[PDB]
C-alpha cells in the first residue's frame, strides 16, 4: 500500500538540489516508506501540518532526529523544550514564551535595526561582499550574542555547535559523524555559558535564569534552556537571512518591488522562510499505531516531515516555485506548527525584518558576481559563499 522509495534524502546529491525528489516524494503518495533509513517520510503539506498538530500520536520525546530515544541514548541530554511532549513540555514552553516576547522584542528592537543599517552601510562601502560571511552571518553574529548576555570570549564556538546540532538530527552519514567526532570543544563552551554567572544581567540568558523561581521552571532546568536559544536561535536566522538576500538576487523584480514599499520587508523575510526553509526536515516519533492519509503506520516508527516540500507543495500554494513578497504566507510551516512551533519567531522575524528593511532603503541592486557555494547539512538549508555586488540607492 505504502510505496517503497530509495531516495536518501540525507545525501549531498538531494542536498544540491532537492525539489524534484521532493515532487518524486509528494506525488508517490501521502506516506511513504524510505529504505534508506527505515522511516515514513511524509512531503505533502497536508500530511506534514497534520502530524505536527498531532504531538499525542507524533511525538518529540523520542527525539526528532532519526534516533529514537528509547532505543539509543541521545549524543546530549535532551532538550527540555524540543524534545519534549506536553504536559513535560508546557511550563518551559511558557517561559521561552515570555522571555521571547513581544515586551522583549520592543526593548532590543531599535538596536537590532541600528546594527542592521550600519552594518548594510559598511557593506556598501565595500560594494562587493560575501552575503554569506559578510552579511546573513555578520549580522546575527552582532546582535544575538550579545542579546543573549553572552560573553566575547569564544563566540567562535557558537555556529559550530550549531550545525552540529542540526547534523546530529540526521541519520548516522559522515556528516554526523564528523560532527560528533569534533564536538567536544564546542558542547563544552556552550555548556558553561548556561550558567547563570556567565550571563549579562539584562539579555535572554539571564532572564531565563530569572524565571526559575515562579514554580515553572526549576533553577537546573535554566542552563539545558539558555542551551536551547544557543542551539535554535543563530544558524537558522543566518540561513534565513541568506535566503532572503538570495532571493532578492535571483528575483530583482521583487528587490524592486521591495525598494518602493519597505513596509514589505517583514512579509518579504517570511516568504524567504517558506521558499528556501532554513530547517527543512526532522522527525517525530508514533506512540501508536495510526493511520495517515490512507495508510497505517504501526507504534514506534520514526516519521520524516519534509518541511521545504509542504511549503512548495502546489496541492496547496499558487506558483509555490516563486518567491512572491506579497504573498499570504500565512500556514507556511517554515517554524512548524502547532505546541512547538518556533518559540523564537518574533527574533528571526525581527532580525530578517530590520535586515530586509536596510537593504530596501539603501540598496539599488544585488547581484551575483561569484560562484556560489552550497552549505551541506543533514537539516539545515543555505549556502556556504554568495559573492554579490551591492548597488547604494
Ligand atoms: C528563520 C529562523 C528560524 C527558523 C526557520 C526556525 C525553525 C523552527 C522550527 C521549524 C521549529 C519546530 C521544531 C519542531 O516542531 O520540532 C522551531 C522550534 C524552536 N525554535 Fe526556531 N527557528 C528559527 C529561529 C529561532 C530563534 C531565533 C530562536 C531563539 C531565539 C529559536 C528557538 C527555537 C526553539 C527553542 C524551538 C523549540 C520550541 C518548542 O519545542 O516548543 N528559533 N524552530
Ligand atoms: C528543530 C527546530 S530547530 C531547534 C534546535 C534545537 C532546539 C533545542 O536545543 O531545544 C530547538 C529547536
Ligand atoms: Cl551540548
Amino acid at each position: 500500500t505504502i510505496p517503497h522509495l530509495a531516495i536518501d534524502p540525507f545525501s549531498l546529491d538531494f542536498f544540491d538540489d532537492p525539489y524534484p525528489d521532493q515532487q518524486t516524494l509528494r506525488d508517490a503518495g501521502p506516506v511513504v516508506y524510505l529504505d534508506k533509513w527505515n522511516v515514513y517520510g511524509v512531503a505533502r503539506y497536508a500530511e506534514v501540518h497534520a502530524v505536527l498538530n498531532d504531538p499525542t500520536t507524533f511525538c518529540s520525546s523520542r527525539g526528532v532526529g532519526l534516533s529514537d530515544f528509547k532505543k539509543e541514548k541521545p549524543w546530549r541530554p535532551p532538550s527540555l523544550i524540543l524534545e519534549a511532549d506536553p504536559p513535560a513540555h508546557t511550563r518551559p514552553r511558557a517561559v521561552l514564551s515570555k522571555v521571547l516576547s513581544p515586551a522583549t522584542m520592543k526593548t532590543i528592537r531599535d538596536g537590532f535595526a541600528a546594527a542592521a543599517d550600519a552594518k548594510v552601510d559598511e557593506l556598501l562601502q565595500r560594494g562587493c561582499i560575501d552575503a554569506i560571511a559578510d552579511l546573513a552571518e555578520a549580522y546575527p553574529l552582532s546582535v544575538f550574542p550579545d542579546a543573549m548576555g553572552l560573553k566575547q570570549e569564544g563566540r567562535e564556538h557558537l555556529l559550530p555547535y550549531a550545525g552540529l546540532v542540526f547534523n546530529a538530527f540526521g541519520p548516522p552519514n559522515e556528516l554526523r559523524q564528523t560532527a560528533i567526532e569534533r564536538s567536544a570543544p564546542h558542547q563544552a563552551y556552550v555548556n558553561e555559558q548556561c550558567q547563570r554567572p556567565n550571563l549579562a544581567p539584562g539579555g535572554f540568558g539571564a532572564c531565563i535564569h530569572a524565571f526559575t523561581d515562579t514554580g515553572e521552571i526549576t533553577p537546573d532546568e535554566a542552563p539545558l534552556l539558555v542551551r536551547s536559544l544557543l542551539s535554535a536561535g543563530l544558524d537558522t536566522t543566518v540561513n534565513g537571512i541568506g535566503a532572503a538576500v538570495y532571493c532578492l538576487a535571483r528575483f530583482p523584480g521583487e528587490l524592486q518591488r521591495l525598494r518602493s514599499d519597505p513596509t514589505l520587508a517583514r512579509n518579504a523575510f517570511e516568504e524567504a522562510v517558506r521558499f528556501e526553509s532554513p530547517v527543512q526536515t526532522f522527525f517525530r516519533t508514533t506512540t501508536r499505531e495510526v493511520e495517515l492519509g490512507g495508510a497505517v503506520i504501526g507504534e514506534g516508527e520514526k516519521v520524516l516531515m519534509f518541511l521545504g516540500s509542504a511549503n512548495r507543495d502546489p496541492r496547496r500554494w499558487s506558483d509555490p516555485d516563486l518567491y512572491d513578497i506579497t504573498r499570504k504566507t500565512s500556514g507556511h510551516v517554515g517554524f512548524g506548527s502547532g505546541v512547538h512551533m518556533c518559540v523564537g519567531q518574533l527574533v528571526a522575524r525581527l532580525e530578517g525584518e530590520v535586515m530586509l528593511s536596510a537593504l530596501a532603503r539603501k540598496v539599488a541592486a544585488i547581484d551575483i558576481d561569484g560562484p556560489v557555494k552550497r552549505r551541506f547539512n543533514n537539516t539545515l538549508r543555505g549556502l556556504e559563499s554568495l559573492p554579490v555586488k551591492l548597488t547604494p540607492a
